[PDB]
């Protein structure tokens, strides 16, 4: 079975997210969604992940999960 644990993103950069799936998880970039999201906790970064599927620690699937990967843009 080809399934890990998926990173805690969360407070880290979307290059840095994005590139990590793909390099270092495996994802295909192909099954990674980017939305922008206009509230978030206090404190957080305008770029910065906020909110990702799957959550931290569950399992992600390297073929057929789709990543969903949530970035603070504030208006």
């Amino acid at each position: 079975v080809t399934s890990v644990a998926m990173p805690s993103y969360i407070g880290s950069s979307l290059e840095f997210t994005k590139n990590n799936l793909i390099q270092i998880v495996g994802i295909k970039e192909a099954n990674i969604e980017v939305v922008e999201v206009t509230t978030a906790p206090a404190g957080s970064v305008e770029g910065m992940v906020v909110e990702q599927s799957p959550r931290a620690g569950e399992k992600v699937d390297l073929n057929k999960t789709r990543v969903k990967i949530s970035i603070y843009k504030p208006k």
